[PDB]
């Protein structure tokens, strides 16, 4: 098979990424939504789901029907919505993450990693 | 926000390419599955259920539930598979891909793309 399509490995890279985090953070009883949501509001500390929906690659009414799931769970309280044990939820969380991605981007330079990203945010800049 | 997250945007560049493609391959009849199990077929000339299956980003009964409605459809004819009027559909669908790479792209060296492409292509090693 040829990369006669430039997206091609920005592809592969997104199926394989999300079939592992699929299954390590059903060690910590999470799938990704789940997970986007708790990182946005975590940055945020207290977030809308406007905001959230912004950033947990999600339309509203999966992120409301999203954080609905985690206010049921104790992971999120409080329009504005704050973690709880939650704080620990992204320990576990994050824990889990950082093995993928340490294993991710092994063996390559921290400048390798900063112009990939660089030029994935010129790529997307042109999308939108 | 932060990339905290060093897929950030391999995600976002991923979401905000597939729902352009969904659209304008819509144009041309098609969505992305249908798209991608026609271009396997296209390289491969005549391709297995198993080889579409590799590269298709699908396991095999999606790409034999694919296969079936392009067979279906006079798309792909011929265990082994092969491209009719097809071979019209890919120009059809390459000519709007085109325009989608063409404004992905803009204002990139070759260069930039490539080690772009080289960097994810070893993420990918890693995450295999
Ligand atoms: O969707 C893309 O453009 C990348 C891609 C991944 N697998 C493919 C198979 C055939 C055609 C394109 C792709
Ligand atoms: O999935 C990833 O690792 C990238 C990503 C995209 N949006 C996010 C929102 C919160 C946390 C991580 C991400």
């Amino acid at each position: 098979h040829r990369e006669e399509f430039p997206f091609y490995w920005i592809v592969n890279v997104y199926a394989r990424y999300t079939q592992i985090m699929e299954i390590t953070l059903k060690k910590a009883q999470l799938d990704v939504s789940g997970f986007r949501v708790l990182m946005v509001t975590h940055q945020y500390g207290k977030a809308s789901i406007s905001q959230i929906s912004e950033y947990a690659m999600a339309k509203m009414p999966t992120v409301t029907k999203i954080v609905g799931r985690l206010r049921e769970d104790g992971l999120v309280t409080t329009e504005v919505m704050l973690t709880d044990a939650g704080r620990q939820k992204v320990e576990e969380a994050m824990a889990q993450a950082g093995k993928v991605f340490e294993k991710g981007f092994k063996g390559m330079t921290r400048n390798q990693v900063a112009k990939m990203n660089l030029s994935l945010a010129k790529v997307l800049d042109n999308l939108n």
